[PDB]
């Protein structure tokens, strides 16, 4: 009856996990179990982890092994986690994520400072490069003030779980490499609200990403 390995990634060691998955992106590693050049990975990982708030400073071969195994365990455990049964979830991100998603950077660059709303329809399937937390309610304070908001449509058989450290506060989490289909990007001028519903969505999002969470 072990606690979910997911807790290890969500707590105070988050910067180590976050920086590890960032390193996987930066080095184009296909899978966390298939890291051929340990030394180069560790070096990059350490660089990223020193810039986190709070700083991930104890990066080493031991910490490498710990993080890799934990990621492994999270995926091994995944089917045993409580599936979330909501139809939709929401996420707030800062503009930093434009650095991970070139389609988003482009759309932001083209849209920025326009006086009217703009949508761009998409059909792009991606594998998510993080373990991604999402909220049931877009009003949560950690979502509502962010520049970018995702609006997730959960398809039956999706991989979102109500499990871990903030499950009792409405957090639904998705696994590393979770499949999603980007269907729409929207731009919202200052003062404008998603779906023109300020009371639900506020006025702080400039960009909305609509996406579908696909079966596991
Ligand atoms: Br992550
Ligand atoms: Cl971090
Ligand atoms: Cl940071
Ligand atoms: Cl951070
Ligand atoms: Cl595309
Ligand atoms: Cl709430
Ligand atoms: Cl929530
Ligand atoms: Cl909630
Ligand atoms: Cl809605
Ligand atoms: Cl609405
Ligand atoms: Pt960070
Ligand atoms: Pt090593
Ligand atoms: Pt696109
Ligand atoms: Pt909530
Ligand atoms: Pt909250
Ligand atoms: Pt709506």
């Amino acid at each position: 009856k072990e606690d979910p390995a997911l807790y290890k990634q969500q707590g105070g060691e988050y910067p180590y996990y976050s920086s590890f998955t960032i390193a996987l992106q930066k080095l184009n590693i296909s899978h966390y179990d298939s890291i051929i050049d340990m030394d180069n990975f560790i070096s990059k990982w350490a660089e990223i982890g020193r810039n986190m708030k709070p700083a991930a400073r104890d990066i080493s071969h031991d910490k490498f092994i710990e993080v890799q195994k934990t990621l492994g365990k999270i995926d091994a455990e995944w089917s045993g986690y409580h599936s979330a049964d909501v139809n939709e979830t929401f996420r707030g991100d800062t503009p930093v994520i434009s650095n991970s998603y070139s389609w988003l950077a482009e759309f932001i660059n083209e849209s920025e400072g326009k006086s009217d709303t703009v949508q761009k329809s998409m059909d792009l399937e991606i594998k998510s490069p993080l373990i991604m937390s999402t909220a049931k309610d877009p009003k949560m304070g950690y979502v509502s003030g962010k520049t970018i908001m995702w609006h997730f449509d959960l398809e039956p058989g999706h991989a979102g779980v109500s499990e871990g450290l903030y499950a009792s506060e409405g957090e639904v989490t998705f696994p590393l490499y979770n499949r999603m289909k980007i269907t729409s990007l929207q731009y919202l001028p200052e003062g404008r609200s998603y779906m023109d519903n300020p009371e639900q969505y506020g006025t702080s999002h400039r960009y909305i990403i609509k996406a579908r969470m696909l079966p596991r």
